[PDB]
């Protein structure tokens, strides 16, 4: 639905990120993602977490969620969204972590990472 | 272009997309129907709707980002034209006059099949 | 990576930015944009500079660009990521600029303007 920050609230901005190449030192040509859109969401969704806890800033701190799919043949060519929201469930609306924040989920034509099926860019902000 | 106050308090919404034509149909068979300017003025309804249950009206809007899809029903084509119909009854009008940050791109497709339109929304109050 | 604002920032919502239209006089039936990526983000990205200066901000002032890419004809459809850093490069991580933001580089389906292979949104903020 909708999420307010309070105007003391500090806020972080990520650069969207992809699942990890298979082979981080792969060539420029040869580095890609492999994995269907659920397995992917699992390592884009951890790396958030990751990097938000090197700020201090949890799961339950995320406000904004965008989420770009890139279509997968063996759907028509159509995006993945029961695989992606598999893996969303595992991190939101879960007791670890109850919060579910602002999310968004369209399907892109491409992503700069071959084989790559989804990009996540996050907003959080810590209130204050 | 648009800029905040450092007293303002930002508000965030989820995408918002136009009602299935179906609700109670099965899984696959939800969809929407209707065309760009149909679907568009839904959203812009729901838009207008959950910002006033937030006390907030659309002149409070600093960002509005939508996602169009082409039309099946004109081969895929993108219509432009019919977003701009009914987003004018909704914007840039006379007991607002504003206009907020804007970003129209077209998108591959959204989770409900024969969906035209999806709308993002910022707001902040002072 | 990441960029987080103070609690003291004001912050500035840019619409998204296209390239100029070839002939912006010429009908609504022919008006079409053209040049490849990186001759057109060199085109966005200097609106982005030239807007910002006119609301007394700089490049490094921004913390958030969200570039849309639409495939290349010439590239078989495909995103020109290499023309977009290319372009990129000259405006951020420079020396006399240093900072970054935080972005995010997706290929849409297409754009409002015929032979746009590029839109850029932006957000920037001057801390207090």
């Amino acid at each position: 639905q909708s999420v307010t920050l309070p105007a003391n609230s500090e806020v972080t901005y990520l650069s969207g990120l992809l699942p990890d190449p298979v082979d981080p030192k792969a060539s420029k040509e040869q580095i890609h993602a492999e994995g269907n859109t659920e397995a992917q969401a699992r390592v884009v969704l951890r790396k958030v977490e990751t990097i938000l806890a090197s700020q201090g800033l949890t799961l339950g701190d995320v406000v904004q969620l965008r989420i770009y799919l890139v279509g997968d043949p063996a759907l028509g060519g159509k995006l993945d969204f029961d695989g992606l929201q598999v893996a969303f469930r595992e991190f939101f609306g879960t007791q670890k972590q109850p919060l579910k924040p602002a999310r968004t989920t369209v399907q892109v034509a491409g992503l700069v990472l071959p084989g790559a099926l989804i990009e996540v860019e996050t907003v959080a902000a810590r209130a204050r």
